[PDB]
């Protein structure tokens, strides 16, 4: 209503950043909560709370071994991926449960809440 009208477009000429979102490991992804969910042996040795600790793959973007973002467009487990940071709202507070480590609530685009073994901040961002 009040000053709520404002349209803007992005840029088609992105420079060379220094914080490239390193690869993830698609160790196991299932149709979870009506949304494809992802797991990696690093952040998900096993037992990714499909509930919310599982990554709604839709929220992320599968990259190729070289780190190529959105190569196929359709996520698939058994490889690697990259969580679209732009689809990312933020990286939330961690919680110990999926095994014993630290799994943090990251706020993604579609799945909203998406947990990941947060035993590394560069984990989500980079996959550490």
């Amino acid at each position: 209503m009040r000053g709520s009208h404002h349209h803007h477009h992005h840029g088609s000429e992105p420079t060379t950043p220094t914080t490239n979102l390193k690869i993830y490991k698609v160790d196991d992804l299932q149709k979870i909560n009506g949304i494809w969910q992802v797991r990696n042996n690093i952040l998900v040795p096993t037992d990714f709370t499909w509930v919310d600790n599982g990554i709604a793959a839709d929220d992320v973007i599968e990259v190729t071994s070289n780190g190529t973002r959105t190569s196929d467009q359709v996520l698939q487990k058994g490889g690697y991926f990259v969580i679209n940071p732009n689809n990312v709202k933020s990286v939330g507070t961690p919680m110990k449960g999926s095994g014993g480590l630290s799994w943090a609530q990251v706020n993604f685009t579609t799945g909203g809440n998406v947990w990941l073994n947060t035993t590394s901040k560069d984990n989500l961002l980079y996959g550490k």
